[PDB]
């Protein structure tokens, strides 16, 4: 594959119209140090203007008050679209974020599913209807649309998680605001494009590229977003939280990452369970909000797992994200390649032993990490409790399932956890007990749009995706009619 | 003929099954008839600290969580069979804090009786998702169990009926709980406490902390090992609490805010029925009232003539003594409300609206009494258009098309409750669709059962309380993925 | 529109392959008497073989072991294939059945609805999870296809109501053997073609042409059909009722027909009421289970209502099927053709009232009858019971809101209804106490594949539709799990 | 204990008991004495109940009240039956023959029932389409069916009309019941319960009386809107027939079964022992439910058959008053010689006998023993045909897939079991085994929260759970256009 001979420009979209941008921020490849896109900085002016669009497209009826089989038609009509151009969107994916090409085709694959799920949860969207309240009374339930959303996308998954938001908004009649990441925002305006194409009414779909200070915090505080859907950390989760009570109470989604633990017993299919936790901290070069970062092995195999893990790791082909054989990609911005080094010194200083990695990939170009391990890890130390988001992985020891559960939901945290085991009553203790939304027994990163995923505890409120992604960004409304003649209050 | 008690009735606060005594103690006199009537413990952060731990030691060691939907809906049948026995207790205490007319006070009873039986329904139906359809190879399963220890804030216009349609859904799931009624209103939560308590609650899985918000109140905000917090009171507080939960846990808050709810009366309606539910809408709890109908929005052709019908109506409630069973309305339950409310009635005349009913206090010598009002000829700019008063002040508007009914029943910061009156299919569905309110009523007025939620858009609050969706609201989803028969290895 | 110049030969479908007649049914076009197709009369042998087909195709994982997003992948696919091949089916429709092209080409654009929602569905399909049942117990509710699924359609629509089934119980992973009926065999054969182009696994349909009294009959009682879905009349629905007794007690999904009310209220939309009531009766002929048979219109208004109804009727184009003009079309068969006109007969000889229509429409080829309006009908003549399946209309006149809920709940059936009022409270009464499974409320014949249908009494059994007609064709397992050791019952 | 002279019941119509003209003279199946007469009712009495509930669904006086009214009933009966959990177990044994301790516990799940019904009473719903345009409004109702009967067998005669009656009276239904002829007494104390609680006159009433004059003018009734009926594939089929050639009324079929109880090494071969003993010998295996067919892996088959045939052994049979008594008597004569029959049958087609296979003539009634066949081919008379009797016949395997198939070789599908600790075993078994009821290292656990019913001949339709109460509810779609219509002729 060839990288840009010159780098793409791009525009913002607002109410239907593409609009050319006054300031450029430059991105380069983390994975070539080459120039690849031109992505506009927007203003203020430019964000409440896009906003004043998604209210009029949603005020005017040309969306909300669609039959859903119209919303349907759009968002299978994209994911057609999302198919047809799959190898596309996988290239300018690769380009901002670093990622391997095959890791990229497959959660292209995963958006697809996103959309036609939407695209069948756009019809099944229902309420209630209660007939059982005595022949006086009818009580019903009513599902609508919240009105004008904000999605803020990280730089992890720009287009996944972008998928995994987007089309379930969309599907019950809402209306979007949309800031991808400044370092990630191509493949967001190539849905746009592609939506455009989909036949997406004006306005309905709008995207302000640009810093989160100047776009972000005029999207966390305005006053006519009736809701936000944040994905990223829990401190701007927290900022986003603090700005919605200092604004119009608008609602919050938030997706705000964690410590994901892996539980391991000894009676698991070790091997298979070693690639899972390989898998499940090297994936997107650990760089991933559902990360199994904390390992929590049976005592009886633990010196021996953690040496499986360590083989795993160390057969991880790192490279050219293009080159199909690639395993792990680039680490997408100086900032995190410097959180990531800085943490695994201070384990390294803490006291833990470094069983493999804790150095940087030389590739003369980019900046790459080494899948690393740690043993001899205390509750205390700072590799134990921080979202580090690299490829780190901290080990601990148990004896009891008990241990286990106990040291698992030692976090602040509660977004993902994982189980290995082939005893049905440990898999099913530790899946019940654990205060995680995104469970795997025997398995990693599983399960498609069918089924919601969020976090417990401090790892964000409400759930994406499935029917319940489309639900999360509707407002129920009771209706209480009385048939015939009431009995008057007053005399 | 009632009895006021000889002496004010000194309450405990009660943590871990035990009830505790009380160090410094809250003076509560009646708000209608100026007497001594109990003595509520104020109790201290150390005390709350304590209560959370009573409630997570509940929730971590299985004796309510880990107990079966029936274990838990026998405990929740008992306590409304439990309230059906002290129904006229609860009634009085509820009179004594809140000024409440006794017959309103024993109707809200009831209902907190319905909210018990649909809790101890809601344990056993309580359910999440199974996908047998991903494959031989992939199993999806999506739980559902409750988040833990939950802070319950209620505030003192419905005290015992707010905290019956949040304490009995949050219990359903195996939640345990750290209550504060408002100070002024403590009495008949105590009184829930020991009914959960006789009625068999395990030891922990309720407390009742009582004191002021600004000592307690914001120690649960801004509590470490609070999971959720339901929060129902005013938008200010409300956004206090969404603040410290950002600077604590970043714990989920059930928010149950302010409305400035609109009632939509087309000419085709029968305007006497109407005129009924209006002047109930705002008068009802002496419209101390999140749910009041605040704004009348009235087609021109009956316009004058409606708002004269609802100003008789308004006039011929029967005000006075909480305990005749005659009188309709109560006092005004605290002097900052009255104080807010006459403001609001003195800024509605400077603004330029005209009154015509109301607009003073009701003389009884003892208590605080509002004569019910309506202001005419009102601007959507004016305060009384747009600020929550709390009173029972109703401002009116007029309009032509149904379009411009709904443009003023939406031109609000609010979404609480809603209400349309009209026989037309066409007009009443329009409104019920277009009018952007978690509550709406149909030619009727503060009907409906728990079964269904209730809850706010806009700036009326967060989450739905009652029906499975209450329950609901204070579990947690948790999506499962089972692989069966041996993986295909990522690393070769 | 060209006619065809010789009569087009099937083959049926079985295992993925066409397969040649040895024995072929000839089909004339109902309005133009002139040869159209010929297909094949099969045996018994030929559904044995198509049964075996999709019992080994449910068996070997190729499509209920495939995931949902496998399944709506193939429905959406064919949902496609269906809009553009969408003025062919019609072509063959109208050929054989008499339909108008117009109201042929509207039924396609449902059809297609009803693919993209069981698409939905095949994702959707969920049971229940109980986690409250204590820590010891864990509960579960998974539904799962119930197997081979015999699919029998009549020839009012052949096409619409094989579309409104087919699909949602493929979504489960059912697979089908469909006996369409002898006179309207060609669309089902084109739709078979559409689902392999769509990549359907071979067995997962087959298509077996022919007779009830051959291939129907051997499908009501086979000993491997898991489910059988029939339309049609009361009549054969009681014979696949004893079937499946005498069988292998198969569950059914009856459709069975009815005499359906239309009440009409004075305080309604009187011109909008004569409109829907003469579409009612005459859409695709009255040959429509669902058709407003019986106007109940209230006594202050009755005798201006029937004249506006009548000006309606006049004023209805019948002609060709292919002049796309044309409103109603030929009877499907000699057969229903003397019914109705026996039914008009008895309608004139006990007393009943001619209005307008009540005789042929005579173009010296085809079969053509007029919208008919009998007034004077006592709930005792045969006209007011029987299902004529014609364009003929009995008005009864009430009193009472009671009068006209006892009148439309005076029939065995209970299939659709209507109520025509301005008032709320009138409306939602005469909706909540009339025994009907399909309601419309100032409106007639709307609503997508979103909603369930059915009907009430002797209408049949189970609905079809939504995701609740997706879960008809399931059957549900109950899973208890306990955790730990067990306290033994013998010590 | 000892019953003195019979008790002589009347049946209950519109509210009001009615006098037996004719009587059916029951005598206790464990002590072959005089214990109760039941009234033998006529097809005019039968017709009399439909017309009673019938009256009281269509005059709204149950159907009509808010559900708040109908949770209050069902709760308080609730309450009744608790309070008189001991009369209604003393009945039930003396009809029936099954151990108190057995019948006490039953009571409690029937208590269960009641309060589940009550909170569905409130929680049926439907649902609301606000998706489909400005112009088009949708909304699917559920309401009440009408006038249910209502069919119980004698082997669980109280559990199975507490599995039934008040998850068809929560929705709004009416119900005419005909109990077993040898175990009407316990639904003629229902009624007696749920008149002390408030129900209407007419919304339950109980004709008493044989399955030929009443159970059959049941079936056939023009007028019944739906058919409860649990027991036999046989009965349910005449039912079916019944139904086709009347009104078409819908059919809730709870029928018989085979259910295997599937055993491999990786399980707690212990407990899953004790747990074979139990799914054969509760009830004296008078169980639609009752795992009758051993599935064990070949490795562990000897000496699992072993240890069961140790646990059979240890059962304790006897008198059901004995709160020590862990089998009970046989219901029906007509059962008891069925059984033995089978036993017979069952060493003549050359399967080995490791334990059982006689009555225990403990001085009086039909007490059989606990009975285990192995070296049984699929093709025995004791492997295919569902016994009734505490009688179990045992297979082997060596693959997970040939466990599943002999699990499904039956034209039923009620029950199963999977005793292993093995997750992927478990579940690929609950998967794959066609049965509407599955236990997971359990057996006959489960409580009114979850539906129950079988696949293939095993019935139609599911009871229990919301999904239970609404099986007895009828789906209407409603579909509402605002403002003017597009006319179709100009
Ligand atoms: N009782 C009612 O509801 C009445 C119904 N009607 C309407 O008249 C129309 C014509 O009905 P009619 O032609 O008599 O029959 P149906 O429409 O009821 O038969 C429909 C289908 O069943 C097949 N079939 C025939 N015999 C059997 C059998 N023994 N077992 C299973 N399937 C069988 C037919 O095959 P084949 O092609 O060989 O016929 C056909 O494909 C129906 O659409 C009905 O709605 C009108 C009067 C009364």
């Amino acid at each position: 594959v060839s990288l840009p001979l010159k780098p793409r420009e791009f525009g913002f979209f607002i109410d239907g119209e593409w609009r050319a941008g006054k300031d450029f921020f430059d991105r380069s490849s983390p994975a070539h140090d080459v120039p690849v896109t031109r992505i506009p900085r927007c203003t203020r002016e430019d964000l409440d203007e896009a906003v004043a669009a998604a209210r009029r497209a949603f005020e005017n009826g040309s969306w909300a008050g669609l039959a859903a089989a119209d919303r349907a038609a759009v968002l299978l009509k994209a994911a057609g679209l999302l198919r047809e151009r799959r190898d596309d969107i996988a290239y300018w994916e690769v380009l901002e974020n670093g990622k391997p090409i095959s890791q990229a085709k497959g959660e292209i694959d995963h958006c697809i599913a996103c959309f036609e799920m939407a695209a069948g949860a756009a019809r099944m969207l229902h309420g209630d209807t209660f007939n059982n309240l005595g022949e006086g009374l009818f009580g019903m339930v009513l599902r609508e649309p919240i009105g004008v959303v904000g999605l803020i996308t990280p730089w992890n998954f720009p287009f996944m998680i972008l998928c995994e938001r987007a089309p379930f908004i969309l599907a019950s009649g809402c209306t979007l605001v949309v800031k991808p990441a400044e370092v990630t925002s191509a493949t967001t305006l190539l849905l746009a494009e592609i939506l455009a194409d989909a036949g997406l009414p004006k306005g309905v779909f709008n995207v302000v590229t640009g810093t989160g200070r100047t776009v972000g915090q005029a999207m966390t505080e305005h006053q006519d977003i009736d809701m936000l859907s944040f994905t990223g950390s829990t401190g701007v989760g927290k900022s986003c939280i603090h700005a919605a009570a200092d604004s119009n109470l608008k609602k919050l989604g938030l997706e705000l990452g964690g410590k994901n633990p892996i539980v391991v017993f000894a009676d698991s299919n070790l091997e298979d369970a070693a690639d899972a936790v390989a898998f499940g901290i090297s994936f997107n070069t650990g760089q991933c909000c559902v990360s199994s970062s904390r390992l929590i092995v049976e005592r009886s195999v633990a010196e021996k797992f953690e040496r499986l893990v360590v083989a795993k790791m160390e057969k991880i082909r790192v490279g050219d994200p293009f080159d199909p054989e690639t395993q792990i990609g680039a680490i997408t911005t100086e900032a995190q390649n410097k959180t990531i080094l800085d943490y695994i010194a201070k384990g390294k200083a803490e006291g833990a032993k470094l069983l493999c990695g804790g150095g940087i990939v030389d590739f003369g170009k980019g900046q790459y990490i080494q899948p690393t391990l740690f043993t001899d890890v205390k509750p205390s130390m700072g590799i134990a409790r921080d979202e580090i988001f690299g490829p780190v992985l901290a080990s601990f020891h148990f004896d009891t399932v008990d241990e286990a559960i106990a040291i698992a939901n030692d976090t602040v945290y509660g977004l993902a956890a994982s189980v290995w085991s082939k005893d049905i009553d440990k898999a099913l203790a530790v899946t019940r007990r654990v205060r995680a939304g995104r469970f795997w027994v025997n398995t990693i990163m599983s399960g498609g749009p069918e089924t919601p995923l969020g976090g417990f505890k401090q790892s964000g409120w409400g759930r994406e995706a499935g029917l319940y992604g489309v639900e999360e960004y509707t407002q129920i409304k009771s209706v209480h009619i009385e048939t015939g003649k009431r009995s008057h209050w007053i005399s």
